This record gives C-alpha cells, sequence and structure tokens, in this order.
C-alpha cells in the first residue's frame, strides 16, 4: 500500500494508520475521528484526458479505487466484480446518466440524474458498494472459520424516512448480514414505508417503533452503547470511508460527458448538501487533477455550513428548522470533520499529519463543550479557494421548482425533487453572477421526484397539465403499495423490547 491506500483517523496523534479493509469495517474511530487517506492520490492530465475520459462508470469505478485500494486488500478480479455487481442495479445504463442544457442553451444548466439505484435517492451509490463491500470482506474472514463459529453481523439503526431504504436494499440478501431498521411509526410517508418494508430478503427486518423519531435514536443508541449486546452489531453510518470513495466517480464520470469534444472545459459542481460527504468526494476529485471550478455548497435553511464559509464559526443550532428538503435538515454536517483536517494540515501543521490530528481533536472538543468553535482565517481562507455556498429558503425552494417546470427544453417539463431543486436554485444563482456562461454547469439530482410528492405537487399544483400519476410516480414504484408489507410493532420506546425483537431471526436469518 502506498500513502493513499492507508488510512488514520482525523482525531489521531499516533504515526499508526490502518488499511483500507480495517477502516470499512471499524467504520468510526475508535477516538470518534473519521478515516481519510493521509495522502491524496494524483492523476495527471494526460491520464485524465487520453484515458479516463473514454472509460464508462465502471470503469472509472475502478480506476479511481484502485488508488485507494492495494491489490493486497482487493484484487483486480474482486474489485472489478464488486463494482460490475453494485451498479447492476441501476435503471440507467451509465449509472449515473447526465442530462445536459435542461433549460435550452442560454446557459448550461446540466443536471446529474444519481437516483436510478434501486431505491431511486442518490445514497444507493455508495450504499450498493458498500453493502457489497462487506459481504466480501465479511467472507473472507468467514472463509477460514468452520462453518461453526463463523462471525455475523447485524446492521442497526433508526430512520426518519429515507435514509434507511438504502441501507435495506444495500445489504438485503447479503451473506452472513442482517440488517433491523427502527422508525417511529406513523412518521414515515408512505412511500418510504413501503420501500423498505416489501423488500422479501430475510436478513432485514424494520420496527416499527411507537413513539418518535428522535425517540428512536435512543432505543436504538441504547443498543448500539451495547450491554451484554456485544454478538457483533453493525452501525448504520454516513461517514464511512467507502461512502466517499464511492461517490467520487460521478463528479469525473460527469466531468468528461460535459467536456468531451466540447471546448470550454470549465465546469462548475453545485451539490445540495447535509453532512457533507457528496461534496467532500468532489473534493477529493479536485485535489486528484479533476481541473474544475469551486465546488458550490447548496443547503436549505440549515445552513450550518454557509455560515461557517461565511464566518469561520462552526456553531450547533439550537433548532432544526423544516424545510421542503427533509434530508439535508440536520445540526452539524458530519463529514465536514474530514474538510477540516486537509485545511489544517495545510494551513496550521505545515503539514504535519500528527499535529492536524491534534488541532481537529481540540475544535471538535469545543463543539462537545461550546456547541461551537472559532477556525483561524487562515482556514476559512484556504476552505475558500475550493468551496463556495448557498443557502436556498423553502420559497425559493418550491419556486425553483415551478421555474424549472416552465424553464425547462431538453426535456420539456422536467421536474426536480426540493433536494435537487435546493441545488439548481444554488446553480442558478451562480449562473448569474459567474459572469461566464461559458462554464459547464452540473447540479446534482439526488433524489427522484417521486420520493417527496408534497413538495413536487405543491409546486406544480397550478398547472392544468401536471399529474403526478401521468408524469412523476414510475411504475415500477406503483407496484410497492400493492406488495405484501412485513411490518412488525414495538409498542412504547422499550430498548428492552427492541431487543427481544432483534434476538427473534428465528435462527435462519
Ligand atoms: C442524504 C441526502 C442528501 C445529503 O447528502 P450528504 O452526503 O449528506 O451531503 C441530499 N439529498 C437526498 C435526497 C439525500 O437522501
Amino acid at each position: 500500500p502506498n500513502a493513499s491506500q492507508v488510512y488514520r483517523s482525523t482525531r489521531s496523534s499516533s504515526p499508526k494508520t490502518i488499511s483500507f479493509e480495517e477502516a470499512i469495517i471499524q467504520g468510526l474511530a475508535t477516538d470518534g475521528g473519521l478515516f481519510i487517506p493521509p495522502t491524496i492520490p494524483q492523476v495527471d492530465q494526460a491520464t485524465l484526458f487520453n484515458d479516463w475520459s473514454k472509460l464508462s462508470f465502471q470503469d472509472l469505478a475502478f480506476a479511481i479505487m484502485r488508488l485507494y485500494i492495494a491489490q493486497e486488500e482487493i484484487p483486480d478480479a474482486d474489485l472489478k466484480d464488486l463494482i460490475k455487481r453494485s451498479y447492476s442495479t441501476f435503471r440507467s445504463d451509465e449509472v449515473t446518466p447526465l442530462v445536459q442544457n435542461v433549460t435550452g442553451d442560454k446557459e448550461n444548466l446540466h443536471i446529474l440524474e444519481l437516483f436510478h439505484g434501486p431505491t431511486y435517492a442518490f445514497k444507493d451509490v455508495a450504499l450498493q458498494f458498500v453493502g457489497n463491500l462487506f459481504e466480501y470482506f465479511l467472507q473472507r474472514t468467514n472463509a477460514n472459520l468452520p462453518e461453526g463459529e463463523k462471525k455475523q453481523i447485524t446492521v442497526v439503526g433508526a430512520t426518519s424516512g429515507d435514509t434507511g431504504s438504502a441501507a435495506i436494499y444495500g445489504l438485503r440478501g447479503k451473506k452472513d448480514v442482517s440488517v433491523f431498521i427502527l422508525y417511529p411509526t406513523g412518521r414515515i410517508s408512505p412511500i418510504q414505508e413501503e420501500q423498505m418494508t416489501t423488500v422479501p430478503d430475510e436478513n432485514v427486518q424494520t420496527l416499527s417503533v411507537t413513539g418518535t423519531f428522535d425517540n428512536c435514536q435512543d432505543i436504538v443508541k441504547a443498543i448500539f452503547g451495547d450491554k451484554e449486546f456485544n454478538h457483533n452489531v453493525g452501525a448504520v453510518n454516513s461517514i464511512n470511508w467507502a461512502r466517499i470513495l464511492a461517490q467520487m466517480t460521478y463528479y469525473f464520470y460527469s466531468f468528461f460527458q460535459a467536456t468531451n469534444g466540447k471546448d470550454s472545459k470549465k465546469v462548475k459542481f453545485v451539490v445540495p448538501s447535509g453532512n457533507f460527504g457528496d461534496i467532500l468526494a468532489g473534493y477529493f476529485a479536485k485535489k486528484m487533477g479533476l481541473p474544475i471550478e469551486k465546488l458550490a455548497i447548496a443547503t436549505n435553511e440549515n445552513d450550518i455550513l454557509d455560515r461557517f464559509l461565511k464566518s469561520g464559526l462552526y456553531e450547533r443550532s439550537d433548532k432544526v428548522a423544516a424545510t421542503l428538503s427533509p434530508a439535508m435538515d440536520i445540526l452539524i454536517s458530519s463529514n465536514f470533520e474530514r474538510l477540516l483536517w486537509y485545511l489544517a494540515r495545510e494551513y496550521l501543521a505545515n503539514g504535519d499529519d500528527l499535529k492536524a490530528g491534534e488541532i481537529v481533536n481540540n475544535w471538535f472538543q469545543e463543539l462537545k463543550t461550546n456547541g461551537k468553535f472559532q477556525v483561524d482565517k487562515s482556514i476559512i481562507e484556504g476552505a475558500s479557494k475550493d468551496f463556495t455556498s448557498e443557502r436556498v429558503s423553502n420559497e425559493e425552494t418550491s419556486e425553483t421548482i415551478k421555474k424549472i417546470y416552465e424553464s425547462s427544453v431538453n426535456p420539456k417539463h422536467y421536474i426536480l425533487d426540493p433536494h435537487t431543486a435546493v441545488g439548481v436554485c444554488a446553480t442558478e444563482r451562480l449562473i448569474a453572477k459567474d459572469n461566464d456562461k461559458s462554464i459547464q454547469y452540473i447540479s446534482l439530482s439526488t433524489a427522484h421526484p417521486a420520493k417527496f410528492a408534497d413538495a413536487v405537487n405543491n409546486a406544480l399544483s397550478g398547472f392544468s397539465n401536471y399529474s403526478f400519476e401521468k408524469d412523476v410516480l414510475p411504475e415500477e414504484l406503483k407496484k410497492l403499495s400493492t406488495l405484501k408489507k412485513k411490518l412488525k410493532f414495538i409498542e412504547r420506546a422499550d430498548v428492552e423490547l427492541v431487543k427481544n425483537a432483534i434476538e427473534e431471526e428465528l435462527a435462519k436469518m
């Protein structure tokens, strides 16, 4: 392994580094930090435009991943299989198709559709890959056990809506793995529950906890904190390294789609963000050599990131404002820490990986004490060389859905889900003030409109031609309400009960 195929915790001050496999399985680091490659792999322009520009999503995934995963940890054959199977469940031949010049040619507004996977939400790109990864690593281990005493993992977590769907489809049917996901009853919209409870696979079982969602965090954090509950318990996270790694593929893919042939090789990505993982993957591609403009962070009212990038003050809010784009409604952007490590390393530790861990660890300590920390101007100045940000209100979110519906040209009446809207809204603000329409704008569409009907309906009610059922709801998604659900209620937030239900895996899990 080279400096890019080795990993360390953003909070560690030790010279020690672990393997890819270990970073992946461990998930979060013992000290609470996140894993990251101390050295970002460098790809030269020649290779980018002579060899990578001609590759398919899957082949790029291989080229990119070979840079962070050593041959020893995962051979070419095995890795190419993981990729092939991971993306074979995508309804688009391209996996992540770029829809170019949606609004005509007065500007260059491209929408990168990342919702063609099993659950119609962009988290499939990561989770399909990670799930297969887990199965692969767990398998090799057990490949020595004696059909008995063979380890088995059990992922457990709570869902406020969609998040869980992605995990369920990425772990469904994977050998020696089981997924138990708690969710507040009646608090989960129909379509999100249908995706979860519909899947036939046995290794999956959702729990309809009667209570609140913030109730489920504790009714599961307890099971998590453990007790005599040691048998290998998995975790439902957003900070796994494999996640970031999988998400890098489509930035490269779409970049080439937007520039191959064309004379303008200038492209700017606008990414509706929550926990920063998605856009952070774009950061990595940028540092690897992708010659792109500043990455645009688009957020909804929960603007912890927009505020930070503007003041250097990373302060957690008290209230989680409700918005039309729920999946970005967060108090603290978890992966942001990863960026802070690289920032701290370049502008405060003069390259010292270890002083960077010290610095980051103290910052997240101040957070867990004053709920806010200040960074030196050199940090925000360093971040502003690669990032721009925009805050999008609900009014603007809805109005953008309406504007694009009327405004779209290729195709006509293009419907946006609210999360993508937040992004297109920011994308349009940028087109306005960038003063360079030659720039290729690629706005990330993180969810298919059908996943958030309400926002789409309430914004397109004002059109006689609009019909959710005729223009949005996908046939494959229409069958859901008609498939057999596998519910399992748990009345009262009884941690003791959540435990018991989990235990009933009927031996044959
Ligand atoms: C999870 C999610 C987001 C947030 O992505 P991050 O990686 O957490 O920044 C945005 N949109 C949708 C539709 C999501 O499900």
